[PDB]
């Protein structure tokens, strides 16, 4: 069994509390507040694998935590919720994204676009702004909405795949290898 630590970040007030509460319990509907801090614990089968899916679910009442730093490094896939009929949504993310990449290491850092009420028709960003993201980190991208309740299921499902990928392609990798050990000067 692996833990499969993730952590929800990003565009706040889109319903972030509704997408996670829900996908948790399944139990209470028609949920809606500003930002709802409640970490929780759920363990998933994914392809005959056991593993441990914790979505840190947090409020962005204050940027300054020591735990908020630790999850962050101690993660090891981060769900980017949007609103695909937002700017500010996937705009946030961006920012979001490149922190937590440029801190952990670069785009080589588990995590999926995944977006929330797609079922609106007001969408204000194109495929290929979140395609841009997508390929600047070489991970997919999605659309889901709570409201349907499906477009969740496989982004949850897929990220897990994502994140061992990166493991894959990181063994694979190995600690070090390069193209060439010694150097080589252009000079004139």
């Amino acid at each position: 069994m692996t833990e499969y630590k993730l952590v929800v970040v990003g565009a706040g007030g889109v319903g972030k509390s509704a997408l996670t509460i829900q996908l948790i319990q399944n139990h209470f509907v028609d949920e809606y507040d500003p930002t709802i801090e409640d970490s929780y614990r759920k363990q998933v089968v994914i392809d005959g694998e056991t593993c441990l899916l914790d979505i840190l679910d947090t409020a962005g009442q204050e940027e300054y935590s020591a735990m908020r730093d630790q999850y962050m490094r101690t993660g090891e896939g981060f769900l980017c919720v949007f609103a695909i009929n937002n700017t500010k949504s996937f705009e946030d993310i961006h920012h979001y994204r490149e922190q937590i990449k440029r801190v952990k290491d670069s785009e080589d850092v588990p995590m999926v676009l995944v977006g929330n009420k797609c079922d609106l028709p007001s969408r204000t960003v194109d495929t290929k702004q979140a395609q841009d993201l997508a390929r600047s980190y070489g991970i997919p991208f999605i659309e889901t909405s709570a409201k349907t309740r499906q477009g969740v299921d496989d982004a949850f499902y897929t990220l897990v795949r994502e994140i061992r990928k990166h493991k894959e392609k990181m063994s694979k990798d190995g600690k070090k290898k390069k193209k060439k050990s010694k150097t080589k000067c252009v000079i004139m």
